[PDB]
RNA sequence: GGAUACUGCGGGCCUUGGGACCGGGAGAGGCCGGGGGUACCCCUGGGGUAGGGGUGAAAUCCUAUAAUCCCAGGGGGACCGCC
């Protein structure tokens, strides 16, 4: 029988995470970072990272018997920023090389309809 | 002593300036009461294992007394996005 997941992405400007669960979002499967696969911080982000983080959980998913998968991307959002980051696209092709069938995707970036204050100090960074 | 255009004073008239009233409409004008929208934070439960955040690069910090992440619920305070 043919069983789908759903893969939760979480990308930054500063990291990458999939996250592979059943239809629920209760039961989960696997879950990898950029952090588990380099050792510079400052690449963590790379698409490459993401790559293979997403490999890494689509092989595990596909070991438990996951066959489909819908997609959820995602960026922090709230009052930090509501771009993704360039992970995101590469985990996606990731994991339809992998061997998982690809259902719907959607963009799930929470954003204020009014909300609270950004970090900034009314003057923003000034490096 | 004389004159009466202008100004002042006294008395009548006018509607052009201003004010009052009727009509159908406009508008984030103000005050009062009620109902909501997402987002954020804390707590409690279930899943899961080792890193998360953050930078020009890093470290202080949170994390094995189970974090970041996903799900179901409860509470609270400010604000009212696109149009």
């Amino acid at each position: 029988k043919e069983k789908w997941g759903v893969a939760h992405i979480y990308s930054s400007y500063n990291n990458t995470i999939i996250h592979i669960t059943d239809l629920t979002g209760a039961e989960t499967i696997s879950r990898w970072s950029g952090g588990m696969v380099v050792k510079a911080d400052r690449d963590e982000p790379s698409p490459y990272a993401a790559m293979i983080a997403a490999r890494r959980a689509a092989e595990e998913a596909m070991e438990k018997g996951i066959t489909g998968v819908h997609i959820k991307v995602r960026a922090p959002g709230g009052s930090k920023s509501k771009s993704p980051g360039p992970g995101a696209q590469a985990a996606i092709r990731a994991l339809s090389r992998a061997g998982l069938r690809i259902g719907r995707v959607e963009d799930v970036t929470p954003i204020p309809h009014d909300g609270t204050r950004p970090k900034g100090g009314r003057r923003g960074r000034r490096v």
